[PDB]
């Protein structure tokens, strides 16, 4: 037996029932229901499913508001054991010619004080500019493409270099796209973004993402997980032929 | 895009965002949930956890309350096909000694002004003595035993053989079993119950059930759709050796 289960499933329960009778669900859009949440389980998207719509908030109640920065969903895609970059500077791993217009990030973790957090690792993990992750896409190896951890220098700052990640989209033709173009007549698109994840002993976990200016996506998040301080302006370079996007935020974490 | 199913989604989707607030449903509890909706759909058991769970009341909704016959679920087991029964009277097919005792049902099928219902369709189906439906069994062939259709008489009355069912455990090693004895501290099981659909031209269907006096589990139904008025009394006699129970129901449908 356990209790916490027992208290919110009956409560649980008698919410969607009462949801059934006031929105007068009938047999034949319940077998609707029922054959799309199997086909949902079936193409192995019910962590992308339920992250897009309920995800933010389960954030919100973990980590509530303040002086710190703000959460983003953690999504679907991270993988544990990124490796630590040392180089200088450091790069996430990426292949010979990766496409995108590169792009360098600075930064820096410090508590609410501003006293920097020695102590913390930072994870970073984006999509190709081709709209895949690795491990996660038949298309790419299962191998650590453009995940990475980084330790801020005893100052506080850091730097890491990749490319510009690109506005990502939803499969079409799964169940989750199904439901977000066509049953909800939305779409299925996220705007560009970094995902980032700090650790660190004596603070809270930041999981949050870092969004680009000028993103066409910006206002229609699929995943409802852009706050506007998470939007960076970029400052595009050229050398060597090669266009540098320059982006730069402070990140300040949250005390325990 | 539909306006109804989009107002509905996105009251739903506010519905579980309320709820995870409310309660506040964390991280690791988001994740159990998750791993657990995986489960359920690994096993194949979103007909049988769903049917448990809602389909009363989406029954309720469809079908309504009036003077005609109350509505049960029609849970994850009704097959199509069975075969019609014409003989003198009407035996669903069973294995030669069958075990259980012997049940004879008599009825009839009518309108709600008392005029007899020929052109009706009644389907049967029930498990056997040791909780086993056929075609959802490895312990049965794959062959309509305990399923059939019968067809009323021109002045409505009914009559058909069997078997008496008996009580009927869902699995307690699956993940709808593991909620219900372990996570909830219940029990899986559902009292004994006959299974009945029938169908006329000009008539909504009726589905629904009839269970039997002073079963142990009227009261606590792990799938909540036993109603007074379809508990049957058994009038229970010896004729050469075998016990016979007799039950008795008078089927009312609504005009379309
Ligand atoms: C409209 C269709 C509805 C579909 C809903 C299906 C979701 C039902 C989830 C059933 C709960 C699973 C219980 C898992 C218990 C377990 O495996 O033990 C692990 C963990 C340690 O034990 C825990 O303490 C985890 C407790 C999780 C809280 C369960 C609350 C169920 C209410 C549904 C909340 C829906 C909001 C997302
Ligand atoms: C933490 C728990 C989360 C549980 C997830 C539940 C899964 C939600 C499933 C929503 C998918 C909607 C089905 C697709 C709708 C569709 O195909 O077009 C509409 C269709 C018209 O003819 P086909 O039929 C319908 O209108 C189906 C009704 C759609 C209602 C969706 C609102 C969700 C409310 C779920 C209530 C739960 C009842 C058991
Ligand atoms: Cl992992
Ligand atoms: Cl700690
Ligand atoms: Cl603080
Ligand atoms: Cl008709
Ligand atoms: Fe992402
Ligand atoms: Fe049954």
């Amino acid at each position: 037996a356990n209790t916490r289960v027992i208290e919110l499933f009956d409560e649980f329960t008698d919410l969607i029932r009462d949801f059934i009778v006031r929105h007068e669900i009938t047999t034949p859009e319940y077998e609707t229901i029922m054959q799309y949440m199997i086909s949902v389980g079936e193409a192995g998207e019910w962590p992308l499913w339920l992250d897009a719509f309920f995800e933010t908030t389960v954030d919100s109640v973990s980590y509530g508001k303040g002086n710190w920065t703000s959460s983003a969903i953690q999504g679907p895609f991270f993988k544990e054991g990124a490796p630590l970059l040392t180089g200088k500077p450091a790069t996430l791993p990426m292949r010979a010619d990766e496409p995108g217009d590169r792009m360098r990030f600075t930064g820096s973790v410090r508590d609410t004080s501003g006293t920097p957090i020695t102590g913390a690792v930072i994870d970073v993990w984006h999509s190709t500019n081709d709209g895949n992750y690795s491990f996660f896409s038949p298309a790419l190896p299962d191998q650590y493409l453009l995940r990475g951890r980084v330790v801020p220098a005893e100052d506080g700052s850091i730097e890491f270099h990749s490319i510009r990640p690109v506005p990502y989209e939803i499969p079409k033709a799964g169940p989750t796209g199904q439901l977000m173009n066509s049953y909800l007549g939305r779409h299925s698109w996220r705007p560009a973004h970094i995902h980032i994840r700090i650790t660190a002993d004596g603070y809270r976990p930041l999981i949050t993402q870092l969004y680009f200016e000028g993103d066409p996506y910006l206002d229609s998040d699929s995943c409802s997980a852009v706050k506007s301080e998470l939007v960076l302006p970029v400052n595009k370079i050229d050398i060597d032929g090669e266009t540098w996007q320059l982006v730069d935020f402070n990140f300040i974490l949250q005390h325990n």
